[PDB]
């Protein structure tokens, strides 16, 4: 019997809703990750029967019908570098077969997870994680992960936000082609050839529907502007509350009776697809999450990543010996680059930004997403220079690169600094010889990382850059980026294992 | 690892699907939607892209190589009844195993298909088909079919329009509960007890999201009116062209640049979910299919079936010995009946009708859907007597019951007569003692059916009632309804095998 993976709200019906609303567990993700002990359809029937009988106890019912999700001790005195290098096994999972009905989706090879409540692989986190794995010589683990993503492309049609049934309805910022280039650093062109069809199938997922799409319209993850410019947006195929944030999403939508709930759920999910759940970047009112409108906003990071995909597809086509095909992908990438420079650059403010599909204007706000055009080498040299200035002036802080300069109360905003954006900014700036700002981001963020390591003996998911669910530890992309920056800031011939206290 | 069910062909194959359909290599768009890929679609897409980048690429040859297309002499002298009874094995499929990428979905038990291009099981057709199977003693097949539908509810969460990957995003008019009751006629309460959990799970699919829906809003298949009244609508979870009608749907949306294509696609798919694809019933302008707005219309047929589902759920609960649960279901059914009498009855005109979410008013048009509240015994007697009058004056025709009185050019409109509606109308009228009208419909429709049989020796999907893709032959529901009607119109001790020439 083939399986058709269904998310927990669908599998369990209102029992899911009831358990989440009762908040039997302090994290909504906990019950999303419960494994039913038997056919969920029969559990549901048993539940209706038991509610209509005498002394029913929901907590007792759950305990007998579900299995729920289940402390690293390093040797003493490790440097920052040793600590990170020793954590890889702790963050590695091997889940080749899962119980029927489990929300965790099987994967053929071992994979590194972020840490803490994140007990599954994450699409964009993995790239940054794999950079650290590659840096420390764990190439089997890098190849394992590229294989896992290729397998998901093959089985599902795309790479899901992560390997959970409740993540299938969306993807995440697309780094798979970049992971294939990373593997190519170790295996050579062989990597490009090995994964060309999977890269092409991913691209087709992102571009699905494009060829029948009329100008001025959108569908799924594609937009076609009035002049025919083709760009992508983040989109989730569902319009209901996220199982893993069930009560929160319902509260968010209920707090705004001015919009149908379904529209708000779709925008929340699509912001989860963007990786930036959540951010003033998406909101009409920077202090009210319930005003977000992610699907009406064309993201400049996503589109930089799509240019990069198209450029890598050209390189892999060529390596496969398909020259005419490589030229087709170059032509595609050239158009993407024109689209970015016209529609994703704000000439009044002097920086890259998202495009607004409601107002048909470039948006005003500067965020760390504005560095992606540099990261992918799509940007004009003159605009890269302006981005260095914008960065120095508005985003660089003592503890690293600020996500935005808006303190909204949300995670993807001031004062939060996120490792992936530190690295994207650093690499972006270096691409255009802006070494000083690059180095400032790197030193500032590392100093922040080392400080928390000294005091707490750990690394965490994000950092407050104003000085150098609860906060989670581990932590995949922080670890990977820390290794890359460490190497960057000390000479190649005399590497440091902790951030030097004096620059 | 357990194999996953494939995506629909458009998603599976990428732009190759779109290309093959646009080229109209086959005269039926459904043909390529039913193509079996000979290897992994991921590799086929890559091969396609590569070969397009060469001289003399031939699309048709590429399809011939990479896909396999889908693949009766009765004894002489059969009466109409004997012909039908001999055809059951001809229309019966056994497909316990399918190739991993076939759009055909596996089923564990044999099943009767409608005929012709309908090479898969259909949700609502199957009920009328199973009535015929039951009448001619084929209870094994009835049980096979109920088991199949219970299995789909278990694996997918609902019964799809049919067992095809491109039907998974929608259901059909819900008859599963009535199929269980049919089987209960032979088995007794054993059937209700056995399938109670699957009936409950189908109900949860129809009502999914209801717990958190605010008054005045809709979501998926549920609507909640401003006074809190709960009703259902037809809904498809996708908003793209139907693979099996690809070019038609694209042309339809293209001809109305006043609406986003995705909304039109969602409304086309939702009409397919209603079984009435297509009809003036859903359309603002009857010569523009592109003006249909299915998802903004509360259907009186669907909501009658929902009432009947609730009634059957109470009856099954009682048979399983849970009296309090049974009373809960009775209460829901009572609420549904009030909803129907209030929002799905047009008192100005004196007939049942759909409710319009856009204008907040009961609609004016009389269609054969209006007999549904009689069929499920939801209607007040005085309203049933009015329906008999309405039926005589507007719908009854020499060749049977007209679907509507509007000759739009669409299939579910004058002058087309469809077997399921003949039977729904006949039984509903009989439920309220309106014997004369019910017999007229039966004699008139049967005479139509007999004459096509006399001339062409076949039964077909629909009939022109003004007198007694191309037209399909078989035909499951026509065969089922004809057996029930033949038994109805002749004395028990003088059964007929052909419709008598003189009533
Ligand atoms: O802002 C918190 C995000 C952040 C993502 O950017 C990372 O991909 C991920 C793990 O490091 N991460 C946690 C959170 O996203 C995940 O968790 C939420 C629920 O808390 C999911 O809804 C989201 O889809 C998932 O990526
Ligand atoms: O009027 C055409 C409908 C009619 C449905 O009411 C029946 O369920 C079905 C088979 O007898 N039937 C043919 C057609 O619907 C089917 O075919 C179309 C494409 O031609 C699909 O889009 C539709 O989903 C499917 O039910």
């Amino acid at each position: 019997t083939p399986v058709t993976p269904q998310p927990p709200d669908i599998l369990l019906g209102p029992l899911f809703n009831d358990v989440q609303n009762a908040k039997l567990f302090p994290d909504q993700k906990t019950f999303a990750d419960a494994v039913p002990n038997s056919d969920p359809l029969m559990i549901l029937a048993d539940y209706r029967m038991q509610q209509n009988q005498s002394g029913f106890d929901l907590r007792h019912f759950v305990n007998v019908n579900f299995t729920l999700p289940k402390k690293y001790v390093p040797p003493e005195g490790q440097s920052l570098r040793e600590h990170i290098d020793g954590l890889w096994p702790v963050l590695t999972r091997s889940t080749e077969n899962t119980e029927k009905w489990d929300s965790l989706l099987p994967l053929p090879e071992p994979y590194v997870v972020p840490g803490g409540r994140f007990r599954e692989v994450y699409y964009w986190d993995s790239y940054f994680t794999m950079l650290g794995l590659a840096e420390s010589g764990h190439w089997d683990k890098v190849a394992d992960m590229v294989a896992n993503f290729a397998h998901e492309i093959d089985t599902y049609g795309h790479i899901p936000n992560g390997n959970r049934s409740y993540y299938l309805s969306r993807s995440q910022p697309p780094f798979f082609a970049l992971m294939v280039e990373l593997l190519a650093q170790h295996e050579g062109d062989a990597a490009l050839k090995q994964y060309l069809p999977q890269m092409q199938k991913e691209y087709a997922y992102w571009m699905d529907g494009v060829e029948n799409l009329q100008a001025g319209q959108q569908e799924k993850r594609v937009v076609k502007l009035q002049d025919g410019t083709l760009l992508n947006r983040y989109w989730d195929d569902r319009d209901t509350p996220r199982p893993e944030s069930w009560v929160e999403d319902i509260a968010t939508a209920k707090s705004n009776p001015n919009r149908p709930a379904t529209e708000i759920y779709r925008d929340l999910r699509s912001a989860a697809a963007s990786g930036w759940d959540f951010s003033s970047r998406w909101m009409d009112n920077p202090q009210q999450l319930n005003t977000l409108r992610t699907t009406s906003i064309v993201p400049v990071d996503l589109n930089s990543l799509m240019f990069k995909m198209e450029k890598i597809l050209a390189r892999a086509s060529k390596a496969a010996g398909d020259n005419a095909m490589a030229n087709q992908y170059e032509t595609l990438a050239n158009a993407r680059q024109k689209g970015i420079e016209k529609y994703l650059w704000n000439d009044q403010q002097g920086w890259y930004a998202d495009y607004d599909l409601k107002s048909h204007k470039v948006r005003n706000q500067l965020t760390a997403a504005a560095l992606f055009p540099l990261y992918v080498n799509a940007a004009a040299k003159d605009r890269a220079n302006k981005m260095a200035t914008a960065t120095k002036t508005h985003l660089l802080q003592p503890g690293g690169l600020n996500t935005t300069s808006v303190k909204s109360g949300q995670q993807w905003d001031a004062p939060n600094g996120w490792a992936p954006l530190q690295w994207v900014a650093t690499e972006g700036l270096q691409n255009y010889g802006q070494k000083e700002v690059a180095m400032d981001i790197s030193w500032h963020f590392l100093t922040n990382v080392q400080h928390t390591y000294d005091r707490e003996k750990k690394l965490v998911e994000k950092y407050d850059v104003s000085t150098t669910y609860p906060l989670q530890d581990g932590f995949g992309w922080t670890n990977g980026v820390t290794l890359k920056m460490l190497d960057l800031i000390c000479p190649k011939e005399q590497p440091c294992d902790n951030v030097p206290a004096t620059r």
